[PDB]
């Protein structure tokens, strides 16, 4: 079929009328392959004649053509011979710098790569060239509404609010203590205020540890601005959740995301917990209720703490009408024991809401009837949007022994594990 | 001491007196560090107040603050948002590709490298850039002699050598088969003419199979061009090997090598013996003394086979008064079993020549004496220039069993080991 292709690796002067000239580089057809040592080849200009096979190469760009390539030239000697100055052996890629000699490993590819010192440096070069990615790093992806985290305060050190630079735009909910209305502070950023009843909290006690919860900073953890004590029933003023709590979010919101988006919603009250752990502050009443989404759908933690200083028995005794037995472990039931872990089992019960959407944990049963099944062994069963691998984390929440009990720290590494997929 | 720099992640303006305005991508000093989430700082300008501690990094290059970099943004929320167009997460450089996203994971490098698939595209490569290289590949190392093969034949298809073309320019030696003279062919050619004394050979079996000889090329091996029959005695035409014979090489021209370039003798040697092995075509008679050296120091072998074709008994007898007892194993001795053995067994005395600078083998011992001690088990202890692992190379051809004696292919391959040091 097809004629077979070399290169003259050397120049070749016929000694006789057999011969055929070769001329180094330019390339020939063999007419006759052979054990013998000369070949029967043709010139690209159709001349015919032997040629010797052994000063020419097979088709493809082969090797011992190029300049630098020195078969088997030892280590020793090619640095005798060698600024950037450079030869190939057997490979190795042996260089000449300022004097010495750099030698490299050829297994086709050196064997290391750009050794960057930051992450900066890496995306300076491959916006300049793709050296193997698909394409030149050309435009960087952009965020639409990037918005600036929240300030511990409503600039610094002012706990006290002046309610004549507060604008009560619109009403919005009417939380446990009172109304929460929405408005702007100085008529420009939006802040959340919650009225609180008389009677329904402590105030001295409560706004006095109200000045530690102001420097509890977390971009998950609905930021408490201030309060007032001067106009009365008093106002706590929070940081603005546009889109109200978690609860009536996965109840009523259901067209606003999808259920892919669900472990974030846990993510992101995880992080909050975390960061609460840390300063070893327990929440003591975390639940669906007590979420917060805002504008962009994260969620946030709320009313940490609140439920110190709640006067209403019925709400703060573990035997009350209105206690959160739903969301309470087996230790905060009996003895009142609250501890991180008892945070952690009400994280486990608000995965579950999140994952039926907002139902509500044992709906069959009393608070004393889900006090008895829980103490026994009861644990709320798989929601259907929740996988064998998200249940098994809700789940680990709720072991009756409380120090076996994941921390936040172990559960948002588990979750961010499972939303790699 | 010196004050703790910082880089404005986000823009702030000051909502009261206290608070210092921050712009983002200015930098800022801290006089005041704290557990708290505002901080005491100072402008560029020398302006101080507070800032919040949360729209602030730490000193030098971190990564919230260019553009791509986006947290914990999933996978697939990365590949919503997603030619060229690329974001860095946790790390990991996602890029928009023709549609389609390439995640690569950085652990600073990729991964991988640039895959190339022939060594002179990686040559090519780093001639333009240096990427991690000491240098940019700038200049290719020369060969100031690079010097063209040998070509079975002076040209195709010529045993015959007409003297006429044959200039007589210097006598050089004097082999055993007669003068050798040296000259070049057509004015042109430098050749080596080997005078071979009537009665010496049967010319007649031993022409005729040089026609065979003619056909084995080599670059290691000496490259025997042709003969001519009109002119008697007759004439072989020989590659020209300037140095002339190793023995006199090894004894009389000491300063014209070094002791780390013997090993480099052997190797040349074998890569002829290995090829004369793939041939099966026995040497017969490996020696220094039939070995030849060119201008550049390379060894090569010649006289293979000839000894075939000596009608001197007592050189072709294995009990003859000349034969080469001393490069000969017991097999021959006793049996005169000639073998690819035979061979390797003659190449480690050669071995142990050129590490003894050209010593004779057994020198105290007569060739009967040899022959008895040999037989019994004595071998040639190492030379004080051959280091332990040589002379273990050197050894092993040396073992009383034939077929327990190492190839050419294996003895090649541990050459070119130790060469690497
Ligand atoms: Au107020
Ligand atoms: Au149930
Ligand atoms: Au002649
Ligand atoms: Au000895």
């Amino acid at each position: 079929t097809e004629l077979k292709k070399v290169v003259a690796l050397y120049d070749y002067m016929p000694m006789n009328a057999n011969d055929l000239q070769l001329r180094k580089g330019e390339e020939y057809f063999i007419l006759e392959e052979s054990n013998l040592p000369w070949w029967r080849a043709r010139d690209k200009n159709g001349q015919e004649g032997y040629i010797p096979s052994n000063y020419i190469t097979e088709a493809e760009d082969s090797i011992e053509m190029y300049e630098w390539y020195s078969k088997h030239m030892t280590r020793s000697q090619a640095e005798q011979l060698l600024e950037g100055g450079f030869i190939v052996r057997d490979y190795t890629v042996s260089v000449f710098a300022k004097g010495v000699i750099r030698h490299y490993v050829v297994c086709y590819y050196l064997a290391e790569k750009h050794l960057f010192s930051t992450i900066p440096e890496l995306i300076n070069y491959h916006q300049h060239n793709s050296a193997g990615l698909i394409s030149r790093l050309k435009y960087p992806v952009s965020k639409q509404n990037k918005n600036a985290p929240s300030t511990a305060g409503l600039g610094y050190g002012s706990w006290e609010i002046d309610p004549k630079d507060l604008t009560f735009l619109k009403e919005l909910g009417t939380g446990q203590f009172g109304v929460v209305k929405y408005g702007k502070w100085r008529g420009q950023y939006d802040v959340a205020i919650k009225m609180i009843r008389e009677g329904s909290m402590s105030e001295d006690e409560f706004i006095e540890e109200a000045k530690v919860m102001m420097n509890l900073s977390h971009e998950k953890l609905v930021q408490l601005y201030g309060v007032c004590t001067k106009q009365r029933p008093i106002f706590i003023i929070t940081e603005y959740m546009a889109n109200g709590c978690l609860l009536n979010y996965l109840r009523e919101m259901r067209h606003r995301f999808q259920t892919q988006q669900l472990l974030e919603m846990c993510k992101d009250v995880c992080e909050a917990m975390e960061y609460l752990e840390s300063k070893q502050f327990l929440h003591r009443d975390l639940a669906a209720r007590n979420c917060l989404v805002n504008d962009q759908g994260v969620v946030k933690v709320s009313d940490f703490g609140l439920s110190r200083y709640v006067l209403d028995d019925e709400y703060t005794s573990s035997v009350g009408s209105k206690f959160p037995v739903r969301w309470s472990p087996p230790e905060v039931l009996m003895y009142s024991k609250f501890s991180s872990k008892s945070d952690i089992w009400a994280f486990g019960v608000l995965m579950w809401e999140i994952y039926s959407l907002g139902k509500m944990p044992y709906e069959r049963f009393t608070n004393s009837e889900t006090a008895e099944h829980i103490a026994q062994g009861l644990r709320l069963y798989r929601p259907h949007l929740a996988s064998e691998r998200v249940y098994t984390i809700m789940y680990s929440c709720w072991h009756e022994k409380a120090d076996e009990r994941p921390s936040f720290k172990i559960l948002l590494s588990n979750i961010l594990d499972v939303m790699d997929e």
